[PDB]
């Protein structure tokens, strides 16, 4: 049901490239090449590592990954659609893997992954779902390996206003404050957690990118239509809005198994 839902409204194969156009090739979200480069500006990998990119998209996190650390990347995304747009991005490279699959129905064997990497796609699942899949995430790291995860998350429910209560509902999102957030990792037995609210960062992100849409209105249109573009362009300066006042955040999380 998921699945159906992702592939047939927000990821529709024009959905996609739409988000390709504002973040750049290869990325469906915030920041794209730039932002990645950042997040993992302190980590070490080499080519003898395991890499695990949950909602891996278009794949571009994975390429990045493989090109800077020489290490094996494997992208689980539950749309068959972006699975095989992420296909026709790499060839002749036996170290990068993209496979259709529900991360949450995923098997992978305990002690596993150096480095397990998740970039806003944890926000389209449950709570109870979330929990799950960060006991899975635990089993599924080697004993030295790092957790590191970029979503999106929120002011506690009780402070919504009725646009981004209708934002969350339209999308199927269950997005929780950075403090939630962190908890569920501590009650997971993650260890060195460390949660950071980079909202600033992120409406840095997001005001670089309605910048970038803006001056290249004319081949937009040409691509998609007036439609899409009035909605990316809305819908860009509501999160432009709401980061800024604090109603949705950007949360950043890494931590490890021991
Ligand atoms: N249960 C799931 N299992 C695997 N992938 C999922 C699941 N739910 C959502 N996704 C994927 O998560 C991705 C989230 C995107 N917003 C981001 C993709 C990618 N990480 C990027 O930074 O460009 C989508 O491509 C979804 O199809």
């Amino acid at each position: 049901s998921d699945k159906t839902f992702l592939e047939n409204n927000q990821y529709t194969d024009e959905g996609v490239k739409v988000y390709e156009f504002i973040f750049g090739e290869n990325y469906i979200s915030s920041g794209g090449l730039e932002a990645t480069k950042k997040i993992l500006s302190d980590i070490e990998l080499n080519e003898n590592s395991k890499v695990l990119d949950i909602g891996s998209g278009l794949g571009g996190g994975c390429m990045y990954i493989n090109e800077k650390y020489g290490a094996h990347t494997h992208g689980i995304d539950i749309c068959s659609n972006i699975v095989n747009m992420a296909n026709e991005r790499v060839s002749g490279n036996n170290k990068i893997i993209f496979e259709a699959n529900d991360i949450l129905t995923k098997e992978f064997p305990e002690n596993n992954f150096d480095l397990i990497y998740s970039r806003d796609a944890i926000l389209h699942l449950s709570l109870e779902n979330k929990n799950k899949l960060f006991q899975k995430c635990y089993k599924w790291l080697k004993p030295t390996g790092t957790l590191l995860i970029t979503d999106y998350c929120a002011t506690e429910k009780e402070n919504w206003d009725d646009e981004f209560k209708e934002y969350v509902k339209q999308r199927k999102y269950t997005l929780i404050t950075v403090e939630e957030y962190a908890d569920i990792l501590t009650a997971c037995n993650f260890k060195n957690v460390v949660s950071k609210d980079l909202s600033d960062y992120w409406n840095q992100l997001l005001e670089v990118e309605h910048k970038y849409l803006h001056e290249n209105k004319e081949e937009f249109l040409k691509l998609f239509s007036e439609k899409k573009f009035i909605s990316l362009d809305d819908g860009w300066s509501r999160k432009i809005k709401d980061s800024k006042r604090k109603m949705q955040r950007w949360g950043y999380f890494k931590a490890t198994k021991n």
